[PDB]
C-alpha cells in the first residue's frame, strides 16, 4: 500500500462546450485524450518524502458536445523519494490520480444530466 | 399569460475556472455580466406566430473560480409578432428566460458542491 497523504483535490478547469460543426469542418474534429502528469514540489530527505502535484488533464469528445479542463490534486508519498515521476508503474500513477479521476467522473455524470436531460453519463474512469 | 411554445433548452458552453490570480494582475479581475439576448428566426404572418431564440450569456465572478457560457431556447411566441424583441417588456423576457435562468442555477449548485466540496451555491436567477 502507497502510504499517501494528500490535500484537497483542486478543479482549475472544468468546460462543457457543444462542438461547431462548422468550425471542425475548417479544422478537422478533436480527439478524445486523457493524460495524468505530475510535478515535484519537494523531497524531504529527513523524513523521506516526495511532495508533488497530480495532475490529470483531458479532451473527451461525445457526439454533440466535448468536455475538457484540469483537476489536480497535491500528493504526499510518505516513505520514498521519487527522483523521476517517470518512475511510477501504472498501479501508483492510478492510485495517485484516483481523487481526482473520481472527480471527473461526479462531474460529468451530474453536468451531462443536467445539460442533456438525460441520465448522466458516467465515465467509469 | 404569454402563449409560449418552448424547445428544449440548450447548453453551449459552460465553464468553471479557478482564477488565474498572476493573469488578473495584469490584465485586471473578471466583472460578473449576465445577459439575455434574443434572435429572430421567423415571422409566421398566417399564423401570428414570432420564432426566436432567447440567448443567456453569463459571467459570474466568485472569490476563487469564475462562472461563464452561454444557455439558450427556442420560443415561439404564438399570437403576437414581435417586430423587434427590444419591444418585450421585463417580465416578458424573464418569462422568456426562465428555462434558462433554471438551466443555470441548477449546473452552477452541482458543479460548485463538486468542485469545491461545500454545499452549493444556489444562484436563485
Amino acid at each position: 500500500a502507497m502510504n499517501l497523504k494528500r490535500e484537497q483535490e483542486f478543479v482549475s478547469q472544468y468546460h462543457f462546450d457543444a462542438r461547431n460543426f462548422e468550425w471542425e469542418n475548417e479544422n478537422g474534429a478533436p480527439e478524445t485524450k486523457v493524460d495524468v502528469n505530475f510535478q515535484l514540489l519537494q523531497h524531504d530527505q529527513e523524513n523521506q518524502v516526495t511532495s508533488l502535484i497530480v495532475i490529470l488533464s483531458f479532451m473527451i469528445v461525445f457526439d454533440k458536445f466535448v468536455i475538457s479542463g484540469t483537476i489536480s490534486q497535491v500528493n504526499h508519498i510518505d516513505g520514498r523519494i521519487v527522483n523521476e515521476p517517470s518512475e511510477l508503474n501504472q498501479e501508483e500513477v492510478e492510485t495517485l490520480a484516483r481523487p481526482c479521476l473520481n472527480m471527473l467522473n461526479r462531474l460529468t455524470y451530474e453536468v451531462t444530466e443536467i445539460a442533456l436531460d438525460l441520465p448522466g453519463i458516467n465515465l467509469e474512469f
